[PDB]
This record gives structure tokens, sequence and C-alpha cells, in this order.
């Protein structure tokens, strides 16, 4: 079987190791993506561990991605964050990828925020602006690559859940209210990102592929984490930092590389922490 | 390092030669039954169950409303063999053990396949409880590398590079459009292709639309497996799809695709699936 | 569990001085010969064959029409070596091994690979018998994870995120067709978008359908992960197929793709090939 290689057991113990040496309580999980780990500066009472302190956690291989989980309270809410991410194209199947969403789960999270960069596929996005995730494509799902595949586990959820109403609609609606308060140039974009696996980018003919697929942007992650937290219950809010337009001419001498996108980071890093400090407030309180 | 089949030649042998020594049943015909759809073997005369466990080699059904069952026997007179319950790499299981029982069939002198599945219907002119001929598929595993025939090629059963161009029976096709009156039933017999995708998750709405802009008509997770390893060793493949549920296609939408509402869509369709195949067998050419 | 690269560094080192030493040839061009096209090997001068056998951690090839030799030698009067045969995924191959020689003609000195194939026709002007440049590829794998690059990255051959946009060297694409006008050519070159499948299996028309509407004019089942690893490494890169045969794209016909057709147009085309590789050798540009 090709299966997932941790135990509910597994996922227990690293709760339960957490719930021990912290005394944080977090409603919120915060994944941030490249170049975005600036999203734990704002936080109050932070509490850090490394990723090689806590049992059965993978190791953080990109540049950008720090390796560290982060308690606190951002703006009032009791946070957990994910200071960088694990990637398929690192070599991580998608149940080590998708392991800490589980966790975040029995630590009582209700509510999942999933952040990235990715390149622009629309023409009316431009570098810097921020993408509301209305919903994904996950070609790799199409093809077998999913984090359930497997045995079910029960006490996570179903052996078959659905996927339509993924992107939490009422978060969604707040955030575009409330994105007057950052009086901006540029309006608040929504679409539909696709995952690829890479760690190669596009040509030109597959850009044009996403394009006519229905795509407004595109990664090599988040998708995973979304169908995971789904699958256990979680409401999900997701949103992309748009590093860079897609190449999609052959004329165009520009191409797609990595210091172009830690660059857009750096330069959109006050305006997205004021952002996902204001989004906190919008999230309903439990129970 | 090598991605290959587990199973060597001898073991679906061995596992089709203990099928001939537990039976007097020699199949010609054999059904591969989907989700809720396993009521398909309730008019088989003369019948003899294995239970899948019992049957060296052979994987376990982990779904629920697929029993598990082997059952051998005769429908409308013809020696039929009918998977009642099937498997899906959504399990686990890689696509080598997936289509085990299409090559153990061959072993044992099936010559006909025919498959049946649960699915969703993406081309809108379909209703939930519609009966669609499966007139050809899209393998989206088999793109990206899950292909059943992935590794060295083995002779016993087929050519290295297989076609599926002609992969649905089109005379077999010819024969159950024009037996549909047969049956005076409301709706005319729908036609279409079919697109497998892994799941186990359902489909989002930019999913869906991508399925329909591909050119699907219903999505499901099964089958395409079976099929290429059945025109791999030249059987005659005859599909079709129960259409379960309409797939979510706008956000607004209150719906969700569910396995309770596959399920009971299944028992529903249950007198009609049996009665239209059945007459199908009619249509099954003999050897010779 | 962690699905990286079987070779270290030191293999790919270890096969390349064992070649160094070998041979006194040592080429600047690599070219790699598809199904049918190992007749491209004849013209070469000063011809030194070795059996992919006895060169320590080459894989083997195991498809009809794929000899399984490195030849080296000059093709024009141009240093070259050629993979007279190559390795493809449907084999059972991982990705990391099907592209393991091009990391070996990078450290033998190698700056230039020319990638061939055969494929199958998509793009309804194309004929039998035509030559496509590659302008661009659509990786179908490789958007589901089957990339060979995956795993930790070596930063001796190349960054993390390589870009992949600029892969077919536009100033040879641009000589390559200025030639062919300035002889004037009746059948002008065609151009065009290789998408790769994993195969073994072929095409159904639906199938077909899709990889048309995708924007591909041309279908194989090789050739893009070896371009990936060379670009991934510095390589300048040019490709093409032959046209083998045209996809079905109807229900109606009864024509079927197949191995035998795919060798019948290497041969027919020789004397096409050769003439074309020759414009192609004197396109690429010299060290400095
Ligand atoms: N596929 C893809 N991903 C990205 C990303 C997102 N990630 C950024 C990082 C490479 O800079 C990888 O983890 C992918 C930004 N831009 C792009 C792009 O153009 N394409
Ligand atoms: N992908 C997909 N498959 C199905 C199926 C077919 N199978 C039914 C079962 C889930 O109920 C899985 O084995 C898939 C029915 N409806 C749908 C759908 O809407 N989508
Ligand atoms: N996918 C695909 N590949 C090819 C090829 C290329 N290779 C030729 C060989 C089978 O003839 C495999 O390595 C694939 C030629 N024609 C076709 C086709 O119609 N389809």
């Amino acid at each position: 079987l090709m299966e997932n290689g941790y135990t509910y057991e597994d996922y227990k113990n690293t709760a339960e190791w957490l719930l021990s040496h912290t005394k944080h309580r977090p409603q919120v999980a915060i994944i941030c993506g490249s170049g975005l780990g600036g999203l734990t500066d704002k936080l109050t009472q932070a509490q850090i561990f490394d990723y090689s302190e806590i049992p059965n956690f993978p190791r953080s291989t990109v540049p950008g991605h720090a390796g560290r989980l982060v308690f606190g309270f951002l703006n009032g809410r009791a946070c957990v964050m994910m200071q960088g991410r694990f990637h398929m194209y690192e070599g991580y199947p998608l149940w080590k990828v998708t392991f800490p969403v589980r966790v975040f789960h029995l630590l009582g999270v209700d509510t999942l925020v999933v952040t990235n960069a990715a390149g622009g596929l629309n023409p009316k996005f431009e570098v810097g602006d921020i993408m509301l995730i209305r919903d994904h494509i996950n070609l790799p799902g199409f093809s077998g690559q999913n984090p359930l595949r497997g045995p079910n586990d029960e006490r996570f959820g179903d052996r078959f859940p659905a996927m339509s109403d993924a992107y939490d609609r009422t978060m969604r609606q707040r955030a575009l209210s409330t994105w007057k308060q950052m009086g901006e140039q540029r309006e608040l974009q929504e679409g539909t990102y696709v995952m690829v696996a890479g760690p190669s980018f596009e040509t030109v003919a597959e850009c044009r592929v996403l394009q006519k697929l229905g795509a407004d942007a595109v990664g090599m992650s988040t998708v995973p984490e979304v169908i995971v937290a789904r699958h256990c219950g979680l409401r999900v809010f997701g949103f992309s930092l748009i590093t860079n337009k897609v190449i999609m001419d052959y004329e165009s001498l520009e191409k797609a590389n990595h210091d172009e996108v830690a660059a857009a980071g750096k330069q959109a890093a006050q305006k997205l922490e004021q952002f996902v400090s204001i989004l906190m407030a919008s999230i309903p309180l439990p129970d």
C-alpha cells in the first residue's frame, strides 16, 4: 500500500508534546510561504520551537523558509504560525508535507490560513498584488498524488470528502469589504490557484495550458494542506502574493527566477502583516 | 529502483488454476461491479461465491458498497464471472494490484470484460439515474506515469505498445444502443467520454470546469486501468457508468458530492441495470 | 521515504572519467537518437562504439529500435557523442535514471544537447515524414511530480528552481529556418510544441483531442526530462521530432497507432534526416 507512514498515535504524540511544552492554545494556524516569514514578527508573547525539536516533524529545505513553529497572539487571536513549509519537490511525500495540519487539528485549531508566493497567470494581475484564493486545481491530485491516498482514518474524517466548498465564503466576503481599510491603489484580487509540482518553472506553452484551464495563479504548494484541513473539518482561508508574471510569449527575454520571488516578498512584508492582522478580527470566535 | 509489476506470470497462473480447481464454472464474460452496483449478481443462476480473502494473491475491497466477493454463474444463460466490488488506487493499491483480476480472467478463458461504475455527471444533459455507454476515456493518471503497463512488458499477455483508440467495442455499442428499445424506458441511452481522476476527494468547481473543457461527460476514480490491461491482453471491452450525481459547477450551490448519495442512487437504479446487462449478454459473441 | 536521485555526484564523475580514459574523442555536442533514428550514427567518422552494458552506471535500452550504444566520432567535422537508443519512464526507469547520461555529458565537456524523437502528429497540417523543430514542450508528468530534479538539489550541477521558458535555443531555431528557406525547399520546416505523455499505451481519440486543445502539435513519451536536466546544468538545447504517424482523431477510422509504422518512418526519412542534421550541426556555435 502507498499509504500514510504516520499512525494516529504519531500525530497524537506530537500534539501532546507541543501541549506539554507550551501554555498557548491556538485557535488559528497560519502557514507562511516563500519570503512571507515576517508575518511572525507582530506576534505578542511569542514562543518559538525549531522544527528539529518537535517529534515527527519534517525538516525545511528551501531558502526564505526558516523551519520554525511559533505560538502567540496576533491582534488578540491565539495563533500558531509555520515559519516555512514543506514541498513535494524537495522529495517529501504528501503525507509528510501535510503532517502539521493534522497536528494542529489535534491541538484544537479550527481555522487554517494558508499563504504562498505564486506566479501571475491572469494578465490583469500585477507584481505585488494579493489574490484571495477562491478555489484550486490540484493537478497532482488528478494523477494520484493526494495526501489522503491509503487507508482512511475515521478519527480525522470521511473516506470521500467534498472540496467544492473548500475556501470559506464568509471570510472571503469580509476580506473584500475590509480591503477599504488599507486605502491601496490596487484592489484585492480573487481567483483560482493551480498547484504544479516543480521545482523547474513553467514553459510558455505550459503557462498557456494553465490559463486555458482557468487558473489565475500558479505555485508549488498549499493545495495538499487545504485538502487535509478540509478532511478534518478546518475552516480554510487562503491567499497568494503575486511575485512575478509568468512568461507567456516567445519574444520576452525575462525569466522566472527565485531572487525576484524573494525580492517581491521583502517589498510586500508591510502590506501582508497589516492584511493578516486585520483578517484575524474577521475570523469567527469558537463554539 | 525499477517500478514494475510485483506479480510474476506464475502468480496470475496460480490464482487462475486455484479458481478452476474449486469451481466447475468456466466463464466467458467477466463483469466488474462498481459503487452501489453489487446487485448486478442477484440474477445469476447456479451461483458460486468466493470471498476475495480466500483467493490466493487477490487484494481486499476496503470501500463501503463493495462486498469483496467473486461470483461465478449464468446471466441469461451466459457463463459469467462477476467482481462484486473492485479496487481503487485511492485505497493505496498500485495499478498493478488494482488490475490483478483482469489478467486472472484472461488466464481462466474470459474473452469479454464488462466494466461498470458509478460516475459524476459533467455533461448537463445527463440526469441522476442515467446510464452512459462509455464511448471512450481520458486517462489523466496515465499521462503522468500511472499506467498499469509500466515496467517490463510480458509478451505472454501482450504488446509493449498497445493501441487504445478502439478500446470500447464499436459493435456491442451499436447493438446496445439499438437494443435499448427493448426496455421501454423514458430516458434514452446516453453515450460519452469517461475521465478518471485518482481521488479520493471530490472535485472543486474549478476542477469540474477543467474536466468539462477537456470534453469529459462523466468522472470517476476507477475502470480505466482495468480497460487498459484488458485491451493489452486481447479482451473485448464494453463499459457503462451510472450517473449518480451532477458534479457541482458553481460556487453558490449548497449541494455536495457524497458517498451516501452515490450508494443510494446505485440501489435505486438496481432493477434497471440488471435488466440492461441481461439483454446485453445476448449481443456478446461466442468464440469460433 | 524521501524521493531522491539515487546517484551521487561521484557516480557521474566515475562514468565520465571512465569514458575520458577509453576514448580520445572530446565531444562538444551530444545527440540522443530516438525510435528508428539510430541510423543517424552511420555518417560519423573515426567512430568508436561502447555498448551501454560496458559503461559504469549506464542503464539499458529495452525497446526495439534502440540499439543501446554510445558512439563517439566526427559528424560533419564536429566532435560528437551519440546515444543510439535512449531510456523511457514506461520501461520502469525513474527519471533520474532516464536522464543520467545528460550529466555525464556535461562532465565530459559537452556544451550542446540535441534531442531527437519519433512523435505522433496532433496538428493536422503535419504529414508523416515531416521533421518538426521543437520550439517548446508541455511536461504533463512534471505537473504531477514526475520531474527528474525532484529531491535535494546538487548546486554542483545547477540551481534549485531553473527556468524553462527559454529551453529550446531561439538562435539555432532562427538559423535552421533561414537555412531551409535559403535552400529553396518545397516542403517547409514544421515548428511546434511537443507534449510528453508517460505511455506505454497509445492515446484514445478523446485523449488526442485533449492534447490538441492544450496547444500541442506532437506527442511522445520521452525527451522532456533530458531537456530539463540539460538546462539545469547549463547545456544549450535543440530538439526535433520525426512525425511518424498521425494520431487517430475520430471514431470512424480503422487505423491504429503501432510500433512497426514508427520504424518504417525512420528508414524512409533517412536522407531528409541526414540533410537536416547537417544544417543543424552547422548552426551550433563553437566554444570560446
Ligand atoms: N510554479 C510556479 N511557482 C511559483 C512561485 C511559488 N514558489 C516560490 C518558490 C520558487 O521561488 C517555489 O516554492 C514555488 C512563485 N512564482 C512562481 C511561478 O512562476 N511558478
Ligand atoms: N471523481 C468522482 N467520482 C465519482 C464517483 C465514483 N466513485 C464513487 C466513490 C465515491 O462515492 C469512489 O469510488 C468514486 C461517483 N460520483 C463521483 C464524482 O462526483 N466524482
Ligand atoms: N505517445 C505517443 N508516442 C508516440 C511515438 C514516440 N515513441 C515511439 C515508441 C512507440 O512506437 C514509444 O517510445 C513512443 C511515436 N508515435 C507516437 C504516438 O502516436 N503517441
